[PDB]
């Protein structure tokens, strides 16, 4: 009966499991309840702290995945199934996981806290690609990851109402961060050295905790991978949030009091809400999600973009970056002429049609400005160039330029910023070659998944993964990824970043500076007049 | 006695010319042929009336007066500016034309080249040294004609709808000269069935307007547009703005002491010509470069619609045109008002001066339009580099006013049935007096087209004399056949391939795109922005 796997937290006693890695054992505590189950009357409500328990909670296996849409675009395809739930769906899903070295550390060790992505409509801390055992063994850190409510269950908002205030999925994350502050020392973690990191909507979540004062005291450093809180998909206004919530109620046979409305929604099975989730969007689109954080003055006192411009970020260190081809993944989900199973050599007409889908809810004039900038007017109809251009449109608008704006504003306002572009295409990648390095496929290297012997990564890849784990952990420990070729900080003027691939670090200038000047500087002025 | 080669009878009466010496042999020149009644006194602002017949022999032996115009004083005594200033006395009695013909007179009908000078519709003269037609005629055996036309208020002041000052009379001066060519050029040996118009800057815009005006279209067969287009943002003005500028000029000179148009023009006609010139520039609505007070007006008569509309909607089958630009169209105009610019220093401007220059180089556009210009012409990896900013503002002014209007005209004509040839002139003359940073400025291909390097009193290199002879051959080949190529090839310009040739001391090099990325902004996007 192993004392290393027995831990007492404030709520009671836990029993963990000893996990094997190629580098030696790891202690894991999986499925720790940090909130009361948000069931029945608690649906749509802020999380409530988990009440204490007697006896020993079995923390030896992942708990349920929060209720979410399950992707069916390519059934059985590894490229999509790796993101789908690998545990049963349940609204009883507010659990977190702790990985720690074996034996448990006696002195405080820096803590890494992972927030998964998935467009605020999906995701789980139990996915194979988020396995924390390799990072913990290799870099001697404590790693924490939590489940948080997604879709309507986490972000349906009737603003001003108590029954459905919105942003409760963000409050799930905050409660887990508060849990870390109060309990991580029992596992050997240092609550005074907590580094948030997340990808896609998880990166947008990290940025929103940066911009919400009640969350700012719960961590010390931040890593934003391929996502930003100022992304055009990451927040929604109060009026549009109310419209989407009201439209969902109509679609599921629900009725006008906000109270009556939510009460009827609470009688519906969770799967029924999921089945109508995508139908409340105003337009046919890619890279848009129905229920996302709402700007209502509470969690976010203003839009993330306003909060970024007006903040004093002295004393903050951030690590941000993007993959080489942020836009390609999303094109197969609705852009005309695109598929993972052919070359997606689109025509000019399909390109123009894709622009309206990839840049939804903008005026015709705004769309024409997009076409002007992303057309090569010496080769206006070349299919290969059009395919690459539409990928750039979607990737720049939704990921690269929001990340570039956040990096530049934080750096100019006192933060130390390190920026990267991930440019290695995994030898095991199942997506076609034309997609390049797609969104989300740096994660497996950050987590050291290539070190798993049962996988088919090359020897060079394993060394690459170990390099990236060292950068990320160096940043967690010191706020500086460099090993004491150097990685210089990103600044609004020099705009320096490094490329991450099998070659040594290469310093370059500009995160798509010409393109992002369009999205970040001109287009806001066009839309306002 | 008399040299029969220098005696010609036209419809108005008899003329006596002069024999000119050229390095290649003699040429007959008839300079100062009256083609209209002098538009003086009551005839000021009125359409030209044909010159009434005369008895005896008119001596057409020297250039006549320059039409009344502003005289540039930016760099007094400087060759780069003085070469464009009048070289004859100013007078409203200025409606004369010139004919150069080979000596002896041609035996069979010879193709005719007709030159229309530029000068922003406010200046210019057919008598400038750089327009000397003796070298083209001797080298290529063509007949060359050039005319004076009224400029400034005298040629383009418009009170639209008014009978006393209808506007566009300077264009009617050009048309009357073209009608004179049809009726009389055969007496000099010229072929009235093979007439090629060519002009530069506002002369090129004038050529394009004759292409788009049916009464002029029957008077010529081919066109050459050098560094100018009728669809340039400076080349035409609306009816209301023309009336506002004309009314403001009258107000500035004490007329009336608006109101009745007849009375208004009658008061203007009592003012000395120099008094009108002295107030010409004060009627512009905004501080700017590349904008001129009195230009052709779109009033439904000479131009039934805007040139852009007429170009987009026209059928141009059976037409051959040659168009082109110099390498640095914008640089010349920057020293005339862009902050931080001068011919006497490097003009390495700051970011603030660049932003200020954009409003001067793109006048009368909304703040949003100006922001679009700044977005496009800023290198956001080097947003404050002075050298890059200087080059960028030159591109802004050159693309907006010359390159992109020419590219739009070239693309639409080619797509709608015309045979188009396009060039970029990239040779900086060894004799150029402008600073090195200005590159190949606007207007400095003309001396090579006219073969000026062949003048023995000039100091051009031997390569430049060979170069000049190449260009004269291209232009005359086009005049004779509609194809500059010899009976390295010059391919036609098309809306898709967008092929043009570089003209310099090296052989022809074929390239693609007349600043396609930049001109997509000016020609395709910016119009949509201004309408919303
Ligand atoms: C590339 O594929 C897309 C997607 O089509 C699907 O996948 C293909 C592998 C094939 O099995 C198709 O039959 C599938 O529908 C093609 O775009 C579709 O084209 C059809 C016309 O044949 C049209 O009815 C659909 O609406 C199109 N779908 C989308 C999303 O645009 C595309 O034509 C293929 N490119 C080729 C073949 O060059
Ligand atoms: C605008 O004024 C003209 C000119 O009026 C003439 O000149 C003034 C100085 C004054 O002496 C008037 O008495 C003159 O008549 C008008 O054109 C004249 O119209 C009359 C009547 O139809 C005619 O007999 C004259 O020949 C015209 N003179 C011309 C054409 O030179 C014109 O009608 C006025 N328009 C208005 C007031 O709208
Ligand atoms: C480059 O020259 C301009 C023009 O100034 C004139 O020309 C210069 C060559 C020199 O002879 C000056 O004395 C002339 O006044 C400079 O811009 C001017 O700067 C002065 C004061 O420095 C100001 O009063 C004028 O308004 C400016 N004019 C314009 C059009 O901006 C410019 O500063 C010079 N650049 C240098 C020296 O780097
Ligand atoms: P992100 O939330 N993340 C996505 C789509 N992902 C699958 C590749 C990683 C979990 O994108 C929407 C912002
Ligand atoms: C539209 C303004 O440009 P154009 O009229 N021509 C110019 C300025 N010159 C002087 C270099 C040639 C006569």
């Amino acid at each position: 009966e192993d004392a290393e796997l027995l831990v007492t937290v404030r709520g009671g006693r836990l029993r963990g499991i000893r996990l094997k890695t190629p580098g030696g054992p790891v202690s894991a505590f999986l499925g720790i309840p940090f909130a009361e189950p948000p069931m029945g009357p608690r649906r749509f409500l802020p999380p409530e702290p988990k009440q204490p328990w007697s006896g020993v909670v079995d923390a030896t296996t992942f708990q349920s995945v929060c209720y979410q849409y399950v992707d069916t675009l390519y059934p059985g395809f590894e490229g999509t199934e790796m993101w789908n739930p690998n545990r049963e769906l349940s609204e009883d899903c507010l659990y977190l996981n702790v990985w720690t070295p074996y034996p448990r550390p006696t002195s405080p060790t820096p803590v890494l806290v992972w927030i998964y992505g998935g467009g605020f409509y999906s995701g789980a801390s139990s996915l194979d690609v988020y396995d924390g055992r390799f990072l913990v063994q290799a870099e001697r850190t404590v790693l924490v990851s939590m489940n948080y409510r997604v879709g309507a269950f986490g972000f349906l908002a009737l603003p001003g109402s108590r029954e459905a205030p919105g942003n409760v999925g963000l409050l799930d994350q905050r409660l887990a961060l508060q849990w870390v502050q109060e309990n991580v020392a029992a596992f050997g973690g240092d609550p005074t050295s907590v580094t948030l990191f997340g990808e896609s909507a998880g990166a947008a979540s990290v940025g929103m905790h940066l911009l919400s004062p009640p969350s700012r005291g719960l961590f010390h450093r931040a890593v934003l991978q391929s996502g930003a809180p100022n992304g055009p998909w990451a927040t929604v206004g109060m009026g549009e949030a109310r419209r989407r919530a009201t439209q969902l109620a109509h679609l599921v046979g629900c009725p006008g009091n906000d109270t009556e409305l939510v009460a009827c929604l609470r009688t519906r099975p969770a799967q029924v809400l999921v089945n109508h989730e995508w139908h409340v969007l105003p337009q046919e689109s890619v890279f848009r999600f129905s229920f996302v954080p709402v700007v209502d003055g509470d969690f976010l006192s203003d839009t993330p973009e306003a909060l970024i411009n007006a903040g004093d970020f002295h004393g903050l260190q951030v690590l941000v970056g993007v993959v080489k081809d942020e836009g390609s993944y999303f094109l197969v989900y609705g852009a005309p002429g695109f598929s993972k199973d052919n070359e997606s050599l689109i025509s000019r007409a399909e390109f123009l049609a894709g622009v309206r889908v990839g840049v939804p809810q903008v005026s015709d004039l705004a769309a024409e400005a997009v076409v002007l900038h992303y057309t090569d007017w010496l080769h206006p109809e070349d299919p290969a160039r059009l395919r690459e251009a539409l990928s750039d449109v979607v990737g720049d608008h939704n990921v690269v330029c929001p990340v570039a704006q956040l990096a530049g504003r934080l750096a100019a306002q006192g933060a130390r910023v390190y920026a990267y572009v991930f440019e290695h295409r995994a030898s095991t990648l199942s997506w076609p070659l034309w997609m390049g390095v797609p969104h989300g496929y740096e994660i497996e290297f950050i987590f050291g998944i290539p070190l798993d012997p049962s996988r088919n990564y090359t020897a060079e890849e394993k060394i690459f993964a170990q390099r990236l784990m060292r950068y990320w952990a160096n940043f967690a420990r010191t706020g500086d990824p460099n090993e004491p070729p150097q990685w210089p900080p990103y600044t609004a003027g020099a705009q320096q970043y490094v490329s991450l691939d099998l070659r040594p670090l290469e310093v370059r200038r500009g995160l798509r500076a010409q393109a992002c000047a369009f999205w970040n500087r001109f287009l806001p002025k066009l839309l306002s007049a």
